[PDB]
C-alpha cells in the first residue's frame, strides 16, 4: 500500500524498559484497522467488507489506485478506544465513533517513526503487567511476537511505500487471509466477504510467519504458545501453503495449533481465574524466560507475580498419564500432543530448534484485543470441540454457548485490557 494524505500519522507514545534502561517508544495501529481509499479523493476502495469493483478490478490496479490513511492524535481515543500514559496501554473492545464502529484493535511497538522494535528473546526474560479482569468469556487480550519485517515490508516490496510507519506487514502462524494488504499488494483477488463479521473478508493470499504467543487470555483462561513455520520470516502464501482451517489445516507452511501450554487444559483448574492462585480480578505480572542450551532454545518457562508473591507455573496434572512438566520443552510438546490426540505439527515444522532460529532472527511485539468469529474462543476458555469428551477437550470454565461475537459485542461492549511495564532483560532467578 501507499500512504494517503487525509490524516497525519501519529504513533501513540509508550514507555518500556530494555535491559535496565527506559525507552521512549510508541505504538502503531495495524494497517487492517485503517481507512483504505482512492489516492485521488475520499472514495472508499474497501467499503464495508468488499472492495470497490471499479477502483479495484484486480489486485495490481487496486494497489495502484488505493491508499491507507493516517491515525492522528485524536483518532486513537475516539475511533479505536486506545489510550496510553507512561508505560501503560489500554485497548478497548467496541468503540462507537463518529459514523462508524470499531471492534478491538491490534498494535505494534515501534523503535522509531519508520521501524518496528525488534526483540531478540533468546536467553532473555520478557515481562509485563496485565489486567484481564474486564475481559469476559469469548474475548482475548493478547500479547505476542511475530516474525514481521522490521520495516513492515518497504525494502522488499516496492509498492509498499507506507511501511511500519502505517502498521503494514502483519503476518502470523494462522496464515490469515483477512489481511487487506500482503506483500505490498491489495489482497483483493478472490475476495469473499465474511458471513459473520461485517468488516472482514478473505482474499486469495495469506501472510505467514512464526509466532510466539506470550499471553492469550481473558478473565477465565490463559495460554502461551509457540508456533513455528517452515518458511523464513514474512511469507505470502496461496493455496495449500496457507494451511487453511479444515482439511488443509496441517498441510501448510505454518503450525496453526502451536505447542500450547494452557494451565486449565492441562488439569489445573484453579490456578488462574476468578479468585484463582493467580487472580484475574487484579493486575498480574507475567514473566517468560527463553532458556538456551548451546545457544539454542530448549525451554520456555513462565513465572507469575501478584501481590508480592512469586507463583511458579502450574505443572501438567494427569497423574500416571503424562509427566508433570511445567514449561514448554520438546518432550512436553511430544507427550502432551500424544495424550491429547493432537497432530504434532509443531515438530513437523521445525520444533524447538526451528523456533529457536526464529527467535534468533528477531520478532515484532503485538498487543491486541479481539473476539473469535471462527470458534468463539472456545478453544481457549470452554470445551472444544464442543461435543468432545476425551482428554484435552476441556479448556476452561466457560459455557460452550459463550463467545459468539454477536453476543459479546452487544453484551460486553465496554470490555478492555491494560498492558503495562513491558520489559526485557537477563534471565533472573526466582523466589
Ligand atoms: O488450543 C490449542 C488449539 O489450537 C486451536 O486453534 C486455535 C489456535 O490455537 C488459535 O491460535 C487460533 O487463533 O484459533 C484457533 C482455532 O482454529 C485448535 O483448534 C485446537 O484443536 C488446538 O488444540
Ligand atoms: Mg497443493
Amino acid at each position: 500500500q501507499q500512504a494517503g494524505t487525509e490524516t497525519e500519522e501519529y504513533h501513540l507514545p509508550l514507555t518500556w524498559e530494555r535491559d535496565g534502561s527506559s525507552v521512549s517508544a510508541s505504538v502503531v495501529i495495524d494497517s487492517n484497522w485503517r481507512w483504505t481509499h482512492s489516492t485521488e479523493d475520499t472514495t472508499n476502495c474497501y467499503d464495508g467488507n468488499e472492495w470497490d469493483s471499479t477502483l479495484c478490478p484486480d489486485a495490481d490496479t487496486c494497489t495502484e489506485n488505493c491508499a491507507i490513511d493516517g491515525v492522528d492524535q485524536g483518532t486513537w481515543g475516539d475511533t479505536y478506544g486506545i489510550t496510553a500514559s507512561g508505560s501503560k496501554l489500554t485497548l478497548s473492545f467496541v468503540t462507537e465513533g463518529e459514523y462508524s464502529t470499531d471492534i478491538g484493535s491490534r498494535v505494534f511497538l515501534m523503535a522509531d517513526d519508520d521501524n518496528y522494535e525488534i526483540f531478540n528473546l533468546l536467553d532473555k526474560e520478557f515481562s509485563f503487567d496485565v489486567d484481564a479482569s474486564n475481559l469476559p468469556c469469548g474475548l482475548n487480550g493478547a500479547l505476542y511476537f511475530v516474525s514481521m519485517d522490521e520495516d513492515g515490508g518497504t525494502s522488499k516490496y516496492s509498492t509498499n511505500t507506507a511501511g511500519a510507519k502505517y502498521g503494514t506487514g502483519y503476518c502470523d502462524a494462522q496464515c490469515p487471509h483477512d489481511m487487506k494488504f500482503i506483500a505490498g499488494k491489495a489482497n483483493s483477488d478472490g475476495w469473499t466477504p465474511s458471513d459473520n463479521d461485517q468488516n472482514a473478508g478473505t482474499g486469495e493470499m495469506g501472510a505467514c510467519c512464526h509466532e510466539m504467543d506470550i499471553w492469550e487470555a481473558n478473565s477465565q483462561a490463559q495460554s502461551y504458545t509457540a508456533h513455528v513455520c517452515s518458511v523464513d520470516g514474512y511469507t505470502p502464501c496461496t493455496g495449500t501453503d496457507c494451511g487453511d482451517n479444515g482439511d488443509d489445516r496441517y498441510k501448510g507452511v505454518c503450525d496453526k495449533d502451536g505447542c500450547d501450554y494452557a494451565a486449565y487444559r492441562l488439569g489445573q483448574h484453579d490456578f488462574y481465574g476468578e479468585g484463582g492462585t493467580v487472580d484475574s480480578g487484579s493486575t498480574l505480572t507475567v514473566i517468560t524466560q527463553f532458556i538456551t542450551g548451546g545457544g539454542g532454545l530448549n525451554e520456555i518457562r513462565r513465572i507469575y507475580q501478584q501481590g508480592g508473591q512469586t507463583i511458579q507455573n502450574a505443572a501438567v496434572n494427569f497423574p500416571g498419564d503424562v509427566d508433570p512438566y511445567d514449561s514448554i520443552t520438546e518432550d512436553f510438546c511430544v507427550d502432551i500432543k500424544r495424550y491429547f490426540g493432537d497432530t504434532n505439527d509443531f515438530d513437523a515444522k521445525g520444533g524447538m530448534s526451528g523456533m529457536s532460529n526464529a527467535l534468533k532472527k528477531g520478532m515484532v511485539l503485538v498487543m491486541s484485543l479481539w473476539d473469535d468469529h471462527y470458534a468463539n474462543m472456545l478453544w481457549l476458555d470452554a470445551t472444544y470441540p464442543v461435543d468432545s469428551t476425551e482428554p484435552g477437550a476441556l479448556r476452561g470454565p466457560c459455557s460452550t454457548d459463550s463467545g459468539d461475537p454477536a453476543d459479546v459485542e452487544a453484551n460486553f461492549p465496554g470490555s478492555t485490557v491494560t498492558f503495562s511495564n513491558i520489559k526485557i532483560g537477563p534471565i533472573q532467578s526466582y523466589d
